[PDB]
Protein backbone atom coordinates (compact mmCIF):
# COMPACT_ATOMS: atom_id res chain seq x y z
CA UNK A 1 0.00 0.00 0.00
CA UNK A 2 3.16 2.29 0.72
CA UNK A 3 6.04 2.53 -0.79
CA UNK A 4 9.48 4.83 -1.08
CA UNK A 5 11.31 4.46 -3.84
CA UNK A 6 15.19 5.77 -4.01
CA UNK A 7 16.79 6.57 -7.20
CA UNK A 8 20.42 7.21 -7.46
CA UNK A 9 22.01 8.26 -10.89
CA UNK A 10 24.56 10.72 -12.27
CA UNK A 11 21.88 12.17 -14.73
CA UNK A 12 18.89 13.06 -11.31
CA UNK A 13 16.70 14.97 -14.28
CA UNK A 14 15.94 11.66 -16.21
CA UNK A 15 13.78 10.67 -13.35
CA UNK A 16 11.60 13.68 -13.52
CA UNK A 17 8.84 11.90 -15.49
CA UNK A 18 8.09 9.49 -13.02
CA UNK A 19 7.87 12.26 -10.09
CA UNK A 20 5.71 14.50 -12.24
CA UNK A 21 3.10 11.24 -12.85
CA UNK A 22 2.26 10.76 -9.21
CA UNK A 23 -1.12 12.11 -8.19
CA UNK A 24 -1.50 14.42 -5.11
CA UNK A 25 -3.66 12.43 -3.71
CA UNK A 26 -1.34 8.85 -3.31
CA UNK A 27 1.53 11.96 -2.09
CA UNK A 28 -0.66 13.54 0.44
CA UNK A 29 -2.19 10.18 1.66
CA UNK A 30 1.40 8.86 2.36
CA UNK A 31 0.94 5.98 0.03
CA UNK A 32 4.16 6.57 -2.54
CA UNK A 33 7.40 8.80 -1.90
CA UNK A 34 10.18 8.75 -4.89
CA UNK A 35 13.22 10.64 -4.28
CA UNK A 36 16.16 11.33 -6.77
CA UNK A 37 19.56 11.59 -6.04
CA UNK A 38 22.51 12.48 -7.68
CA UNK A 39 25.47 10.03 -7.20
CA UNK A 40 28.01 12.66 -7.40
CA UNK A 41 27.16 13.62 -3.74
CA UNK A 42 29.34 10.58 -2.59
CA UNK A 43 32.69 11.39 -4.97
CA UNK A 44 35.16 11.41 -3.10
CA UNK A 45 37.80 13.85 -5.40
CA UNK A 46 37.35 17.54 -6.41
CA UNK A 47 36.71 16.27 -10.00
CA UNK A 48 34.13 14.66 -8.67
CA UNK A 49 35.16 11.16 -10.74
CA UNK A 50 32.76 7.89 -10.92
CA UNK A 51 34.34 5.75 -13.22
CA UNK A 52 37.76 4.45 -14.18
CA UNK A 53 39.53 1.73 -16.06
CA UNK A 54 38.53 -2.00 -16.17
CA UNK A 55 40.76 -4.20 -14.61
CA UNK A 56 41.89 -6.50 -16.93
CA UNK A 57 41.58 -3.85 -19.75
CA UNK A 58 38.77 -3.44 -22.37
CA UNK A 59 36.72 -0.55 -24.28
CA UNK A 60 34.92 1.84 -21.93
CA UNK A 61 34.72 2.65 -17.97
CA UNK A 62 33.50 0.84 -14.77
CA UNK A 63 31.88 2.93 -12.18
CA UNK A 64 33.83 3.01 -8.34
CA UNK A 65 32.92 0.77 -5.88
CA UNK A 66 33.80 3.60 -3.36
CA UNK A 67 31.34 6.07 -4.45
CA UNK A 68 28.69 3.95 -4.79
CA UNK A 69 29.52 1.99 -1.87
CA UNK A 70 28.84 5.19 -0.02
CA UNK A 71 25.84 6.40 -1.74
CA UNK A 72 23.72 2.95 -0.69
CA UNK A 73 25.49 3.25 2.77
CA UNK A 74 23.66 6.33 3.60
CA UNK A 75 20.29 5.35 1.29
CA UNK A 76 19.55 1.81 2.21
CA UNK A 77 18.60 -0.03 5.57
CA UNK A 78 18.18 -3.63 6.38
CA UNK A 79 14.96 -3.68 4.83
CA UNK A 80 15.72 -2.13 1.28
CA UNK A 81 15.50 -4.31 -2.11
CA UNK A 82 18.02 -2.92 -3.80
CA UNK A 83 17.31 -3.38 -7.52
CA UNK A 84 20.28 -2.94 -10.03
CA UNK A 85 19.15 -2.52 -13.95
CA UNK A 86 21.97 -4.54 -16.29
CA UNK A 87 21.80 -5.94 -19.42
CA UNK A 88 23.13 -9.00 -17.75
CA UNK A 89 20.32 -9.08 -15.03
CA UNK A 90 17.80 -11.40 -14.56
CA UNK A 91 14.59 -10.59 -16.67
CA UNK A 92 12.13 -7.92 -14.99
CA UNK A 93 8.87 -9.23 -16.22
CA UNK A 94 5.25 -8.74 -14.34
CA UNK A 95 5.42 -11.28 -12.31
CA UNK A 96 8.42 -9.06 -10.60
CA UNK A 97 6.27 -5.68 -11.06
CA UNK A 98 3.99 -7.63 -8.80
CA UNK A 99 6.00 -9.18 -6.09
CA UNK A 100 8.41 -5.83 -5.70
CA UNK A 101 4.71 -4.08 -5.28
CA UNK A 102 4.58 -4.76 -1.96
CA UNK A 103 7.82 -3.90 -1.00
CA UNK A 104 8.21 -0.53 1.35
CA UNK A 105 11.54 0.24 0.11
CA UNK A 106 13.00 -0.05 -3.02
CA UNK A 107 16.28 1.48 -4.00
CA UNK A 108 17.54 2.05 -7.80
CA UNK A 109 21.10 2.18 -8.55
CA UNK A 110 21.67 3.69 -12.25
CA UNK A 111 24.80 2.54 -13.81
CA UNK A 112 26.32 4.59 -16.57
CA UNK A 113 29.38 3.26 -19.03
CA UNK A 114 29.89 -0.18 -19.09
CA UNK A 115 28.18 -1.14 -15.85
CA UNK A 116 28.89 -0.77 -11.48
CA UNK A 117 31.84 -2.49 -10.10
CA UNK A 118 30.53 -6.21 -9.25
CA UNK A 119 31.50 -5.77 -5.22
CA UNK A 120 29.35 -3.43 -4.96
CA UNK A 121 26.46 -5.38 -5.57
CA UNK A 122 28.31 -8.80 -3.80
CA UNK A 123 29.33 -6.31 -0.80
CA UNK A 124 25.63 -5.16 -0.60
CA UNK A 125 23.79 -8.80 -0.59
CA UNK A 126 25.71 -9.60 2.19
CA UNK A 127 23.13 -7.18 4.45
CA UNK A 128 19.85 -6.72 2.26
CA UNK A 129 18.31 -8.19 -1.01
CA UNK A 130 19.44 -7.00 -3.96
CA UNK A 131 18.19 -7.85 -7.58
CA UNK A 132 20.35 -7.03 -10.51
CA UNK A 133 17.77 -7.39 -13.71
CA UNK A 134 17.25 -6.33 -16.97
CA UNK A 135 14.05 -4.81 -18.96
CA UNK A 136 14.63 -6.45 -22.24
CA UNK A 137 16.66 -7.69 -24.91
CA UNK A 138 18.86 -4.79 -26.20
CA UNK A 139 21.09 -2.48 -24.72
CA UNK A 140 20.39 0.95 -23.28
CA UNK A 141 23.32 4.02 -22.23
CA UNK A 142 22.42 3.36 -19.19
CA UNK A 143 20.09 2.10 -16.14
CA UNK A 144 17.72 5.54 -15.97
CA UNK A 145 15.32 4.19 -18.72
CA UNK A 146 15.22 0.99 -16.83
CA UNK A 147 14.17 2.54 -14.02
CA UNK A 148 11.40 4.38 -15.23
CA UNK A 149 9.76 0.95 -16.91
CA UNK A 150 10.36 -0.73 -13.21
CA UNK A 151 8.79 2.67 -11.48
CA UNK A 152 5.91 2.55 -13.77
CA UNK A 153 5.58 -1.21 -14.22
CA UNK A 154 5.52 -1.44 -10.15
CA UNK A 155 4.14 1.73 -9.19
CA UNK A 156 0.32 0.96 -11.11
CA UNK A 157 0.33 -2.39 -9.22
CA UNK A 158 -0.38 -0.19 -5.80
CA UNK A 159 -3.77 0.51 -5.16
CA UNK A 160 -4.15 4.30 -5.91
CA UNK A 161 -0.70 5.42 -6.63
CA UNK A 162 -0.59 5.95 -10.61
CA UNK A 163 -4.29 6.93 -10.78
CA UNK A 164 -4.89 3.34 -13.04
CA UNK A 165 -7.62 0.66 -12.57
CA UNK A 166 -0.38 -16.15 -21.31
CA UNK A 167 -2.16 -14.86 -24.30
CA UNK A 168 -1.86 -11.36 -26.08
CA UNK A 169 -4.71 -9.18 -26.14
CA UNK A 170 -6.34 -8.87 -29.40
CA UNK A 171 -7.00 -5.78 -30.90
CA UNK A 172 -9.83 -2.79 -29.64
CA UNK A 173 -12.26 -0.26 -31.18
CA UNK A 174 -14.22 2.13 -30.74
CA UNK A 175 -16.49 5.02 -32.47
CA UNK A 176 -17.30 5.56 -35.06
CA UNK A 177 -18.62 2.31 -36.67
CA UNK A 178 -16.74 2.93 -39.82
CA UNK A 179 -13.49 5.09 -40.51
CA UNK A 180 -11.71 5.19 -43.56
CA UNK A 181 -13.32 2.22 -45.06
CA UNK A 182 -13.31 0.20 -42.23
CA UNK A 183 -16.12 -1.07 -39.64
CA UNK A 184 -15.41 -2.31 -36.43
CA UNK A 185 -15.97 -6.04 -36.50
CA UNK A 186 -19.77 -6.69 -36.12
CA UNK A 187 -19.87 -9.69 -33.60
CA UNK A 188 -18.73 -6.69 -31.08
CA UNK A 189 -21.60 -4.71 -31.73
CA UNK A 190 -24.13 -7.92 -31.86
CA UNK A 191 -24.80 -7.80 -27.73
CA UNK A 192 -24.02 -11.57 -28.04
CA UNK A 193 -21.61 -11.53 -25.15
CA UNK A 194 -20.38 -15.26 -25.10
CA UNK A 195 -19.56 -14.87 -28.86
CA UNK A 196 -18.21 -11.63 -28.01
CA UNK A 197 -15.90 -13.68 -25.72
CA UNK A 198 -15.36 -16.42 -28.14
CA UNK A 199 -14.03 -14.10 -31.14
CA UNK A 200 -11.49 -11.87 -29.06
CA UNK A 201 -10.41 -15.44 -27.53
CA UNK A 202 -9.80 -16.50 -31.38
CA UNK A 203 -8.21 -13.07 -32.21
CA UNK A 204 -5.72 -13.20 -28.96
CA UNK A 205 -4.41 -16.90 -30.09
CA UNK A 206 -3.95 -15.76 -33.86
CA UNK A 207 -1.81 -13.02 -32.36
CA UNK A 208 -0.33 -14.70 -29.64
CA UNK A 209 0.56 -17.34 -32.76
CA UNK A 210 1.75 -14.11 -35.54
CA UNK A 211 3.60 -12.33 -32.73
CA UNK A 212 5.14 -14.55 -30.29
CA UNK A 213 4.78 -17.89 -31.01
CA UNK A 214 7.37 -18.95 -27.60
CA UNK A 215 4.18 -18.26 -25.18
CA UNK A 216 2.70 -21.41 -26.57
CA UNK B 1 20.92 11.61 -39.94
CA UNK B 2 17.28 10.57 -38.74
CA UNK B 3 14.65 12.81 -37.54
CA UNK B 4 12.44 11.08 -34.35
CA UNK B 5 8.52 12.39 -34.10
CA UNK B 6 6.57 11.20 -31.30
CA UNK B 7 3.28 11.84 -30.56
CA UNK B 8 1.44 11.47 -26.88
CA UNK B 9 -0.93 13.25 -25.07
CA UNK B 10 1.84 13.65 -22.19
CA UNK B 11 4.74 15.52 -23.73
CA UNK B 12 6.08 16.58 -20.75
CA UNK B 13 7.33 12.77 -20.05
CA UNK B 14 9.60 12.48 -22.96
CA UNK B 15 11.74 15.55 -21.88
CA UNK B 16 14.57 13.11 -20.61
CA UNK B 17 15.30 13.24 -24.57
CA UNK B 18 22.36 17.23 -35.07
CA UNK B 19 22.66 13.85 -36.79
CA UNK B 20 19.16 13.23 -35.00
CA UNK B 21 16.34 15.87 -34.09
CA UNK B 22 13.56 14.38 -31.82
CA UNK B 23 10.13 15.99 -32.00
CA UNK B 24 7.47 15.52 -29.54
CA UNK B 25 3.44 16.58 -30.44
CA UNK B 26 0.69 16.85 -28.11
CA UNK B 27 -1.64 14.58 -29.73
CA UNK B 28 -4.73 17.11 -28.27
CA UNK B 29 -3.19 19.59 -30.72
CA UNK B 30 -5.27 17.57 -33.45
CA UNK B 31 -8.58 17.53 -31.38
CA UNK B 32 -11.51 20.13 -32.18
CA UNK B 33 -14.21 20.10 -29.37
CA UNK B 34 -14.15 21.59 -26.34
CA UNK B 35 -13.14 19.38 -23.89
CA UNK B 36 -10.49 17.82 -26.77
CA UNK B 37 -11.43 13.93 -26.14
CA UNK B 38 -9.07 11.43 -27.06
CA UNK B 39 -10.62 8.41 -25.87
CA UNK B 40 -14.09 6.46 -25.83
CA UNK B 41 -15.31 3.40 -24.27
CA UNK B 42 -14.27 0.24 -26.24
CA UNK B 43 -16.86 -1.47 -28.67
CA UNK B 44 -17.85 -5.31 -27.32
CA UNK B 45 -17.50 -4.05 -23.55
CA UNK B 46 -14.44 -4.39 -21.27
CA UNK B 47 -12.72 -2.17 -18.41
CA UNK B 48 -11.20 1.12 -19.34
CA UNK B 49 -11.04 3.10 -22.48
CA UNK B 50 -9.84 3.07 -26.54
CA UNK B 51 -8.23 6.28 -28.16
CA UNK B 52 -10.62 7.15 -30.69
CA UNK B 53 -9.35 6.71 -34.48
CA UNK B 54 -10.27 9.90 -35.66
CA UNK B 55 -7.60 12.17 -33.78
CA UNK B 56 -4.68 9.94 -34.36
CA UNK B 57 -5.87 9.57 -38.05
CA UNK B 58 -5.41 13.28 -38.21
CA UNK B 59 -2.26 13.86 -36.05
CA UNK B 60 -0.24 10.76 -38.81
CA UNK B 61 -1.39 12.24 -41.51
CA UNK B 62 0.17 15.42 -40.98
CA UNK B 63 3.64 13.90 -39.38
CA UNK B 64 4.17 10.81 -41.58
CA UNK B 65 4.81 10.01 -44.65
CA UNK B 66 5.18 7.22 -47.20
CA UNK B 67 8.63 6.87 -46.25
CA UNK B 68 7.86 6.90 -42.53
CA UNK B 69 8.52 3.67 -40.06
CA UNK B 70 5.64 3.86 -37.46
CA UNK B 71 6.24 2.88 -34.07
CA UNK B 72 3.71 1.61 -32.22
CA UNK B 73 4.71 0.66 -28.54
CA UNK B 74 1.54 -1.89 -26.73
CA UNK B 75 1.91 -4.85 -24.64
CA UNK B 76 0.98 -7.10 -27.46
CA UNK B 77 3.15 -6.01 -29.67
CA UNK B 78 5.89 -8.21 -31.62
CA UNK B 79 9.08 -8.06 -29.44
CA UNK B 80 11.53 -4.96 -29.95
CA UNK B 81 15.07 -6.98 -29.74
CA UNK B 82 18.23 -5.36 -30.46
CA UNK B 83 18.06 -6.61 -33.72
CA UNK B 84 15.55 -4.71 -34.36
CA UNK B 85 17.17 -1.66 -32.78
CA UNK B 86 19.82 -2.05 -35.45
CA UNK B 87 17.98 -2.69 -38.30
CA UNK B 88 15.79 0.79 -37.48
CA UNK B 89 18.98 2.85 -36.65
CA UNK B 90 19.45 3.29 -40.59
CA UNK B 91 15.97 4.77 -40.98
CA UNK B 92 15.37 8.39 -41.72
CA UNK B 93 12.18 9.23 -40.35
CA UNK B 94 10.64 7.24 -37.13
CA UNK B 95 7.32 8.15 -35.82
CA UNK B 96 6.93 6.85 -32.34
CA UNK B 97 2.82 6.82 -31.86
CA UNK B 98 2.21 6.56 -28.02
CA UNK B 99 -0.67 5.47 -26.62
CA UNK B 100 -2.63 5.66 -22.83
CA UNK B 101 -5.70 4.47 -21.34
CA UNK B 102 -6.05 0.96 -23.06
CA UNK B 103 -4.81 1.43 -25.92
CA UNK B 104 -5.39 2.85 -29.76
CA UNK B 105 -8.37 1.62 -31.94
CA UNK B 106 -6.60 -0.77 -33.92
CA UNK B 107 -8.19 0.67 -37.61
CA UNK B 108 -4.62 3.21 -36.65
CA UNK B 109 -2.05 0.88 -37.61
CA UNK B 110 -4.41 -0.90 -39.84
CA UNK B 111 -5.14 2.58 -41.53
CA UNK B 112 -1.49 3.63 -41.50
CA UNK B 113 -0.16 0.41 -42.87
CA UNK B 114 -2.17 0.64 -46.11
CA UNK B 115 0.44 4.13 -46.87
CA UNK B 116 3.47 3.12 -44.70
CA UNK B 117 5.23 0.72 -42.79
CA UNK B 118 3.64 -0.21 -39.63
CA UNK B 119 5.58 -2.13 -36.43
CA UNK B 120 3.75 -2.61 -33.32
CA UNK B 121 6.41 -3.78 -30.68
CA UNK B 122 6.89 -4.21 -26.94
CA UNK B 123 9.71 -3.90 -25.02
CA UNK B 124 9.21 -6.38 -22.71
CA UNK B 125 6.51 -8.47 -20.74
CA UNK B 126 5.60 -6.28 -18.26
CA UNK B 127 2.73 -3.76 -18.30
CA UNK B 128 3.23 0.25 -18.19
CA UNK B 129 0.15 2.83 -18.13
CA UNK B 130 1.23 4.29 -21.68
CA UNK B 131 3.98 4.08 -24.67
CA UNK B 132 5.55 6.83 -23.62
CA UNK B 133 8.26 5.21 -21.11
CA UNK B 134 8.61 2.91 -24.36
CA UNK B 135 9.28 5.49 -26.24
CA UNK B 136 12.70 6.53 -24.22
CA UNK B 137 13.77 2.99 -24.39
CA UNK B 138 13.29 2.54 -28.17
CA UNK B 139 15.02 6.34 -28.73
CA UNK B 140 17.81 5.09 -26.35
CA UNK B 141 18.25 1.26 -27.96
CA UNK B 142 17.89 3.14 -31.61
CA UNK B 143 20.00 6.34 -31.62
CA UNK B 144 22.83 4.95 -29.93
CA UNK B 145 23.47 2.58 -33.04
CA UNK B 146 23.04 5.72 -35.60
CA UNK B 147 26.38 5.48 -37.51
CA UNK B 148 28.71 8.81 -36.26
CA UNK B 149 27.65 7.78 -32.84
CA UNK B 150 23.81 -13.73 -28.01
CA UNK B 151 25.24 -13.81 -24.46
CA UNK B 152 25.35 -11.76 -21.20
CA UNK B 153 28.30 -9.62 -19.51
CA UNK B 154 30.31 -10.88 -17.14
CA UNK B 155 30.95 -8.37 -14.17
CA UNK B 156 33.35 -5.72 -14.06
CA UNK B 157 35.80 -4.54 -11.76
CA UNK B 158 38.01 -1.24 -11.35
CA UNK B 159 40.32 0.21 -8.84
CA UNK B 160 41.26 -0.41 -5.53
CA UNK B 161 42.46 -3.87 -6.13
CA UNK B 162 40.71 -4.58 -3.13
CA UNK B 163 37.88 -3.13 -1.10
CA UNK B 164 36.12 -4.09 1.91
CA UNK B 165 37.74 -7.35 2.24
CA UNK B 166 36.96 -7.60 -1.62
CA UNK B 167 39.00 -8.92 -3.96
CA UNK B 168 38.87 -8.32 -7.52
CA UNK B 169 39.99 -11.42 -9.32
CA UNK B 170 43.37 -12.16 -9.31
CA UNK B 171 43.30 -12.77 -12.64
CA UNK B 172 42.44 -9.54 -14.01
CA UNK B 173 45.48 -8.40 -12.23
CA UNK B 174 47.52 -10.65 -14.31
CA UNK B 175 48.16 -9.09 -17.50
CA UNK B 176 47.70 -12.54 -19.09
CA UNK B 177 45.55 -11.75 -22.23
CA UNK B 178 44.93 -14.68 -22.88
CA UNK B 179 44.02 -16.20 -19.19
CA UNK B 180 41.79 -12.76 -19.01
CA UNK B 181 39.79 -13.70 -22.19
CA UNK B 182 38.96 -17.16 -21.37
CA UNK B 183 38.10 -15.74 -17.81
CA UNK B 184 35.56 -13.62 -18.67
CA UNK B 185 34.40 -16.00 -21.33
CA UNK B 186 33.55 -18.17 -18.66
CA UNK B 187 32.21 -16.01 -16.49
CA UNK B 188 29.86 -15.08 -19.35
CA UNK B 189 28.40 -18.29 -20.06
CA UNK B 190 28.15 -18.78 -16.31
CA UNK B 191 25.88 -15.84 -15.89
CA UNK B 192 23.94 -16.39 -19.27
CA UNK B 193 22.95 -20.38 -17.89
CA UNK B 194 21.57 -19.04 -14.61
CA UNK B 195 20.51 -16.20 -15.43
CA UNK B 196 19.25 -16.76 -19.02
CA UNK B 197 19.03 -20.15 -20.00
CA UNK B 198 17.02 -19.47 -22.77
CA UNK B 199 19.26 -17.66 -24.41
CA UNK B 200 21.47 -21.12 -24.72
CA UNK B 201 18.65 -22.67 -25.53
CA UNK B 202 17.42 -24.03 -22.45
CA UNK B 203 14.75 -24.36 -20.55
CA UNK B 204 13.04 -21.34 -18.43
CA UNK B 205 12.88 -21.19 -14.97
N1 LIG C 1 17.97 -3.06 -17.29
C1 LIG C 1 18.56 -2.88 -18.25
C2 LIG C 1 19.28 -2.70 -19.56
C3 LIG C 1 20.40 -1.94 -19.91
C4 LIG C 1 21.38 -1.17 -19.04
C5 LIG C 1 21.15 -1.05 -17.66
C6 LIG C 1 22.12 -0.41 -16.87
C7 LIG C 1 23.31 0.07 -17.48
C8 LIG C 1 24.48 0.77 -16.98
C9 LIG C 1 25.33 0.99 -18.07
N2 LIG C 1 24.75 0.48 -19.18
C10 LIG C 1 25.33 0.51 -20.51
C11 LIG C 1 26.05 -0.79 -20.86
C12 LIG C 1 26.38 -1.01 -22.20
C13 LIG C 1 27.05 -2.20 -22.53
C14 LIG C 1 27.36 -3.09 -21.49
C15 LIG C 1 27.01 -2.79 -20.18
N3 LIG C 1 26.37 -1.65 -19.92
C16 LIG C 1 23.53 -0.08 -18.84
C17 LIG C 1 22.56 -0.72 -19.66
N4 LIG C 1 20.64 -2.11 -21.21
N5 LIG C 1 19.67 -2.91 -21.74
C18 LIG C 1 18.83 -3.27 -20.74
N6 LIG C 1 17.69 -4.11 -20.90
N1 LIG D 1 5.83 -1.26 -25.61
C1 LIG D 1 5.22 -1.49 -24.68
C2 LIG D 1 4.49 -1.87 -23.41
C3 LIG D 1 3.37 -1.34 -22.78
C4 LIG D 1 2.40 -0.27 -23.26
C5 LIG D 1 2.60 0.41 -24.46
C6 LIG D 1 1.64 1.34 -24.92
C7 LIG D 1 0.45 1.52 -24.14
C8 LIG D 1 -0.71 2.36 -24.30
C9 LIG D 1 -1.54 2.12 -23.20
N2 LIG D 1 -0.96 1.19 -22.40
C10 LIG D 1 -1.53 0.69 -21.17
C11 LIG D 1 -2.25 -0.64 -21.37
C12 LIG D 1 -2.57 -1.38 -20.23
C13 LIG D 1 -3.23 -2.61 -20.38
C14 LIG D 1 -3.54 -3.01 -21.69
C15 LIG D 1 -3.18 -2.22 -22.77
N3 LIG D 1 -2.55 -1.06 -22.58
C16 LIG D 1 0.26 0.82 -22.95
C17 LIG D 1 1.23 -0.12 -22.49
N4 LIG D 1 3.14 -2.03 -21.66
N5 LIG D 1 4.11 -2.98 -21.51
C18 LIG D 1 4.94 -2.89 -22.58
N6 LIG D 1 6.09 -3.71 -22.80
Amino acid sequence: GSMKIDVVTIFPEYLQPVRQSLPGKAIDAGLVDVAVHDLRRWTHDVHKSVDDSPYGGGPGMVMKPTVWGDALDEICTSETLLVVPTPAGYPFTQETAWQWSTEDHLVIACGRYEGIDQRVADDAATRMRVREVSIGDYVLNGGEAAALVIIEAVLRLVPGVLGNASLLEGPSYTRPPSWRGMDVPPVLLSGDHAKIAAWRAEQSRQRTIERRPDLL
